[PDB]
């Protein structure tokens, strides 16, 4: 796909793909 960024730590935590 063009990106599927998700992840989650407790230094720093997001998630966004499209």
């Amino acid at each position: 796909r063009g990106g599927r960024l998700c992840y989650c730590r407790p230094r720093f935590c997001v998630c966004v793909g499209r």
